[PDB]
RNA sequence: UUACCAUCAACAUGGAAACUUGGCU
RNA sequence: UCCAUGUUGAUGGUAA
């Protein structure tokens, strides 16, 4: 999995190594012939002989670990619980602990508890702070930072994954509130918590009828009222004599008074207020170093409390004081290509400004094309074709003066009418100018323009063609947009690697049209990377779909086959939409159909296939050090190892202004192409250029984001299979 | 629907929820 | 009673 390609750059990365020994443990099981309902009565059928069982143990459910060898391996102890007892069968057995999936598991309980030793209070599954608040004192609000960690093992070990988190606080009393508010919603929304005793509360309903002179028994004796109660607990007075009362019911009743509660979350008009959310947005949106800081404070936390610590050394495992420490390696730049000229991209690998200067590779004559408007968007769409005029030269494209046809009015039926009315053989391109953003119309409008009458065509709104001293990019943008949608190239990339046909699938979940689970087909043509052959495939079925891709395959094949007249020696498949439940489907169920009926092209043609799971979701986050400090790295950083589970890797391509860059996670699946694992990685920085939408990087490969746009388009507009007349082009862009 | 990326709320169908002091109302 | 897999509003940034 080693590959050496750029420069050295040490990086650092979120996650605690635990030096963690599991040698002792062993999943001894108890157990009981007469059966007993409560868990809480088996936990205490192994605290009464705890003294044997241990002062350590993790039992939940009779798979009790302790942490060292029993005495003796098989003890047998009767015993007479409280209620009736039943002659427990109380009787220890041994399983082994061999497997190591177990370890994880375990591992993650005693963190749970280790976490739980210090003073952090749960409202949730993160582990919320109390006593360092990060005080916003203009809104009364207040933030509280929190931990979500989770332990998993990697190729050095076992490694603390942890992220930071920070949920949002109020400081005035929920009378306030309801003050500022003379609503059903926003109350039972709400998750109130009272700060006497720290720990969250949900209202459910809320009673206009009852009041603090209220009585409830307390400790099943007498009656006493909610001020006595609190007064006799928490030392404190309560004004308020007719307020409301909040009621809270587990899954009896609990009522609190709405004063001492707190609301949390954000309110409505709160969330309205803009002030409010740039406020804290600097705290939410953390930069690398901030993020850091938090990370470093909770290591501290850990470290210094010597009670969390405590419960480490009895279970044996040790844990590091610095978050990871790893030596990448930073690819180079990449000299983008023009005609007859080349520029190298940035450090920041974006070249807008000299993508709008520079002459494309391959131009289309727009000579017949029409707009299409209604009266009111007249002055907007003849100020964006003189500037189309305009800026088209200097790029290389050769527009003349399109058609001008107007619509009679704004229903999605006049627009329908003009389009039949409009396409030609030659027309070549159609614009329409949307006056607003509806959904129904541009279904309609794609459905003729794809489906019945083939056509690309460019829809745009009149939000974006009437603010000045914006429209030049805009144009300028919509320019390379056309060009894309012709058959024509943009820019282009040196790859060095012959024969290899690069393909691109994604799939479209969505319980809107049928749960008909589109899936999108994108293959390259030539051996540059810069045409692409398009299909979809929609079924009903978790079988017959791939029966489509393989139809599809099939056809890309062929295509490439009269478009090169050769057959490609590689086939390289970049496949996204797997998450982590279903990550196995693709590697023994949809990779076999690939490999199965490529017979038919060739004498025992067998193209060296090699399937690629792309991931844009991640918990690991990656900072380039300098010095002593952290940063986020440039794009093109490679992190292969020590992070890595199988044969995979991470990149970082995409570029970003606010907090922390999120890296890509490649991996390959199925790898029988013969390529080193350096040229994968290589080529696939190198199609994360290939993205016309964007001139610079994204953070897929271009075939992935191609099949999801295809198949978004195919799913929630045309819900039907698009003509094969624009197969060869890019329509969708 | 000119594009790409960082946060964060509601509506759909994947798990789950024990410790611990026992103890919130 | 909460977090995941998501499907969608309203916020931020960029673009000579
Ligand atoms: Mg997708
Ligand atoms: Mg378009």
């Amino acid at each position: 999995q080693r590959g050496s390609s750029g420069q050295p750059v040490p990086v650092s990365a979120n996650y605690l190594p635990l030096k963690g020994n599991m040698d002792g443990v062993f999943k001894y099981a108890v157990g009981f012939n007469p059966p007993v309902e409560d868990i809480r009565s088996r936990s205490q059928l192994l605290n009464e002989h705890k003294e044997l069982i241990g002062l350590t143990r993790v039992f939940d459910g009779s798979t009790l670990y302790v942490p060292k060898r029993i005495c003796e391996q098989r003890l047998d102890l009767m015993s007479t619980r409280q209620t009736d007892g039943a002659s427990i069968k109380v009787t220890i057995s041994l399983v082994d602990s061999v497997k190591n999936r177990d370890v994880v598991q375990l591992m993650n309980v005693i963190f749970k508890r280790i976490l739980r030793s210090l003073k952090l209070q749960r409202i949730g599954r993160d582990y919320y702070d109390a006593n360092s608040p990060l005080e916003v004192p203009q809104h009364k609000m207040q933030l509280w930072p929190g931990y979500v960690t989770a332990i998993n093992r990697h190729e050095g070990g076992l490694m603390l994954v942890l992220d930071v988190s920070h949920r949002v606080m109020k400081t005035d009393t929920a009378l306030d509130f309801l003050y500022e508010l003379y609503a059903f919603k926003q109350l039972v929304g709400s998750v109130v918590l009272t700060r006497y005793n720290n720990r969250t509360y949900e209202i459910d309903d809320i009673a206009w009828d009852k009041n603090p002179r209220c009585a409830f028994q307390d400790h099943a004796g007498s009656q006493i009222t909610f001020v006595d109660y609190y007064k006799r607990a928490y030392d404190l007075d309560i004004t308020d004599l007719e307020q409301p009362l909040l009621i809270h019911r587990p899954k009896e009743m609990v009522c609190l008074v709405p004063e001492l509660c707190a609301m949390t979350g954000l309110t409505d008009a709160a969330r309205s207020d803009f002030k409010v959310m740039k406020d804290l947005a600097v705290h939410t949106r953390v930069p690398p170093e901030k993020r850091a800081e938090s990370f470093r404070k909770f290591i501290q936390r850990l470290n210094t409390t010597k009670e969390a610590s405590e419960l480490l050394h009895s279970w044996g495992l040790v844990l590091d004081s610095r978050m990871l420490d790893m030596q990448g390696r930073r690819l180079p730049p990449e000299k983008i290509l023009f005609k007859h000229s080349s520029i190298v991209a940035n450090m920041e690998a974006d070249w807008s400004r000299e993508c709008l200067k520079e002459h494309v590779i391959s131009a289309v004559s727009l000579l017949d094309w029409a707009v299409l408007f209604v009266r009111k968007d007249q002055g907007k769409a003849t100020d964006f074709v003189n500037m189309l005029s305009k800026v088209c030269p200097p790029i290389g494209m050769e527009v003349h003066e399109p058609k001008m046809v107007e619509v009679v009015n704004d229903r999605t039926e006049s627009y329908l009418r003009a389009l039949r009315e409009l396409i030609a053989p030659r027309l070549q391109m159609v614009v329409i100018v949307f006056p607003t953003s509806r959904d129904d119309r541009y279904s309609a409008v794609k459905k003729l323009c794809c489906i019945e009458s083939p056509i690309p065509s460019q829809v745009l709104i009149a939000r974006t063609i009437t603010q000045q001293q914006k429209l030049r990019s805009v144009a300028q943008k919509v320019a390379l947009q056309m060009n894309a949608k012709l058959g024509g190239e943009l820019w282009a990339v040196e790859i060095p690697l012959k024969s290899c046909m690069v393909v691109g699938i994604d799939v479209y979940h969505d319980k809107s049209y049928g749960n008909k689970s589109i899936a999108g087909f994108v293959a390259s043509t030539n051996p540059s990377f810069t045409r692409w052959y398009s299909r979809t495939a929609m079924q009903e079925q978790s079988q017959e779909l791939i029966h489509e891709l393989k139809l599809c395959m099939q056809a890309a094949l062929k295509k490439y086959n009269e478009m090169n007249q050769s057959l490609p020696e590689r086939i390289i498949v970049f496949r996204d939409g797997v998450g982590e439940g279903r990550e196995e489907y693709v590697s023994e169920f949809e990779v076999p159909q690939f490999n199965s009926c490529f017979s038919i092209f060739g004498e025992n043609y067998c193209p060296k296939l090699a399937v690629v799971v792309v991931q844009k979701r991640i918990t690991t986050r990656i900072f380039g050090r300098s010095g002593h400090s952290y940063d986020n790295p440039p794009p093109g950083v490679i992190v292969d190892h020590t992070i890595t589970k199988s044969y995979d890797f991470y990149l970082v391509s995409q570029h970003v202004r606010q907090g922390t860059v999120s890296p890509t996670y490649y991996r390959v699946i199925y790898d029988k192409s013969g390529l080193k694992p350096d040229h994968l990685q290589r080529l696939t920085y190198k199609l994360t250029h290939m993205y016309y939408n964007w001139p610079g990087t994204i953070r897929t490969p271009a075939p992935c984001k191609y099949a999801h746009k295809l198949a978004f388009l195919v799913g929630k507009s045309l819900h039907r299979d698009p003509a094969h007349e624009l197969s060869d082009r890019l329509f969708f862009l």
